[PDB]
């Protein structure tokens, strides 16, 4: 289960996929909400979830994995990457990165990179 793959799937299919995972009344929800729910769900079942994008490092030192669809401009599905990850892995703006991710925790709004390229 990849965030980019879910993002490129038809809403109707995401709905069937989601309800087959115990989710309810997705038929009347926004595709973006359905994806996040499907991903948080799959995660709660003990499975790994993935994501990817082209890294953009911000002035302050943290970054986000941007997506071509959003035209590489800040989007709700951006993947957060810590200054520590950038530092330890010698990452740079422009790098194509893929990896396991986790839904946001209390206080966060975006999915976070769990392990880089792993």
């Amino acid at each position: 289960m990849n965030l980019t793959e879910l993002k490129n799937t038809p809403v109707s299919e995401l709905i069937t996929l989601g309800e087959n995972m115990g989710l309810e009344n997705l038929a009347r929800m926004r595709k973006q909400d359905i994806i996040f729910a499907i991903l948080k769900q799959h995660a709660k079942s003990g499975e790994d979830i993935f994501g990817d994008g082209v890294l953009e490092i911000l002035q302050d030192g943290f970054g986000f994995l941007r997506s071509a669809d959003s035209s590489y401009l800040a989007g709700p599905d951006d993947i957060y990457v810590s200054p520590s990850q950038i530092r330890r892995f010698n990452l740079r703006t422009g790098d194509t990165i893929s990896g396991k991710i986790r839904p946001p925790k209390e206080g966060e709004r975006y999915f976070a990179l769990l392990k880089v390229n792993e």
